[PDB]
């Protein structure tokens, strides 16, 4: 139905906007809230926080978390459509197209590997009243579909060919990338009739090994820095969204404070001076996701991503005037205030950057044996964290034979390194105590604080999965509840 180069390059434009669009599902809706570490009730600031029913692993079919499947089919056939119009296209060079094509193949696999993770069994447009395929159907699509991905863009390894944006358009590495996620998540869990398969880590491991070796990536000195808006598609970054002052700006005003009418502003800073608008954010904030102040309390204080990525407010004592922690703010992708003095929230929403790739293939090494490679990359980026305080004595991982030693270590690594970049609830479905064994997510060594799992195996497993809404179950009856809910 199209003519014209610039009606393709418009509408994967558009692809890219509606990604964005879907990035805070995909990064906090799905990666963080179950995780095990967000408070519910009032915020220290004084306000009732969202979602508390996906925070409390409260789900049914009147507590599905999202709705419509998280709303993600629209953008699908608008993936369908593109492969439709332009896969026999002749108004495209062959270069183009098949970066194109690479691109949208690879988001395809990207919405359906959340489906997949969220739901299991999901139903599959690929050209309402359709029933959900099997979990094993879907994931053989998504598969098909990161290897057409691969073949499309072939030896194309360039970030920016049409120097439209770097690293904020979807490139090889970061199919790559998904491949590694898919291929070790396939490894390790079996859902439904998709059963674990450990062949898989061999090709997990190949394309993440060729992300560390093939495109020029490298890990920042400095952590900040990574997340800097002023210091976008730096070098460890592989893909992110892009959030652009005037265009769209995120949500992550919400994990501060609201200067307007919170508490935290009357509290106090770590030197005891009153609180304020410490991070200059004026009155754009509120409070309504907020982490267990012990997710702060975990860094050591040499460790420079604590305050990157958190301030932290005070309670002073009456008499005393010695101060407690109180709440924590998080800083750590909040873009910058413009030249009229306005924050702006346009910090973009990493999906890949190089000390993932590192953990993972720690993760890959763990499941091998090779307990010097999870050693190895642990230091990496305990190493890069402690900055100029890096001292192996105090900080370095021995290496150890012990599984679940390593297991947990890489766990808490991920659980440092990526607050609020979307891994640990996860982690928490994939990885496991033992090699072979039981999901972290229904042992208490999961949970952020080792008391007592986040599920309980017993009655809870059918909630690894997320229901859908009975008001949608009523209206197509195509549909059948994901398994073990009412």
């Amino acid at each position: 139905y199209w003519k014209t180069e610039a009606q393709a390059t418009a509408y994967i434009d558009g692809i890219h906007k509606h990604l964005r669009d879907a990035a805070w599902q995909h990064t906090i809706t799905f990666g963080e809230l179950r995780g095990g570490r967000f408070i519910t009730g009032a915020s220290s600031d004084g306000m009732g926080v969202s979602n508390g029913d996906i925070i409390l692993q409260n789900f049914d079919e009147t507590h599905t978390g999202v709705s419509k499947f998280g709303d993600l089919f629209g953008r699908i056939t608008n993936l369908n459509l593109f492969i439709a119009r332009v896969t026999d296209a002749t108004y495209l060079s062959d270069e183009m197209k098949n970066f194109y094509l690479g691109e949208v193949y690879g988001l395809r696999a990207f919405y359906y590997f959340d489906l997949y993770r969220i739901y299991g069994g999901v139903p599959l447009r690929l050209t309402l009243y359709m029933a959900r395929s099997t979990p094993k159907e879907v994931m053989t699509q998504i598969k098909s579909d990161l290897n057409k991905s691969m073949e499309y863009f072939g030896n194309m390894n360039d970030f920016d060919p049409y120097k439209r944006g770097k690293k904020v358009y979807w490139s090889k590495a970061a199919t790559e990338c998904l491949m590694g996620e898919v291929y070790l998540w396939t490894s390790k869990v079996t859902t439904g009739d998709d059963v674990a398969n450990p062949a898989d880590l061999t090709i997990a491991k190949t394309h993440l090994e060729s992300v560390l070796n093939n495109y020029n990536l490298k890990m920042l000195d400095d952590f900040s820095q990574v997340f800097n808006a002023k210091n976008k598609a730096n070098d460890e970054i592989i893909f992110a969204i892009r959030f652009l002052e005037g265009e769209a700006t995120n949500s992550n005003g919400t994990f501060t404070y609201n200067v307007g009418t919170g508490s935290t502003k009357n509290r106090y800073q770590a030197n005891g001076e009153v609180f304020g608008d410490a991070l200059d954010i004026q009155n754009t904030g509120n409070q309504t996701y907020e982490y267990n102040k012990a997710v702060y309390q975990n860094f050591d204080d040499a460790d420079t991503r604590k305050e990157a990525t958190f301030i932290a407010s005070y309670n002073k004592d009456g008499k005393t005037g010695e101060l407690s922690l109180y709440g924590t703010h998080v800083r750590k992708n909040i873009g910058y205030v413009n030249a009229q003095g306005a924050r702006v929230y346009c910090g973009d929403y990493i999906f890949y950057r190089l000390p993932w790739v590192y953990l993972t293939l720690a993760e890959i090494a763990n499941m091998e044996g090779d307990n010097a490679a999870v050693a190895k990359y642990i230091n990496l980026v305990r190493k890069r964290a402690y900055g100029n305080a890096w001292d192996e004595t105090l900080y370095a991982y021995p290496e150890t034979a012990d599984f679940t030693t390593n297991e947990l270590a890489i766990l808490h690594e991920k659980d440092k390194e990526f607050i609020q970049e979307g891994q640990r609830w996860w982690d928490l479905r994939r990885m496991t105590l033992t090699k072979g064994g039981t999901p972290l997510v229904f042992c208490k060594e999961g949970s952020l604080l080792g008391d007592a799992p986040i599920l309980n195996k017993s009655t809870e497993a059918h909630k690894l999965l997320w229901p859908i809404e009975k008001t949608m179950l009523n209206k197509d009856p195509a549909l059948e509840q994901t398994p073990g809910y009412k």
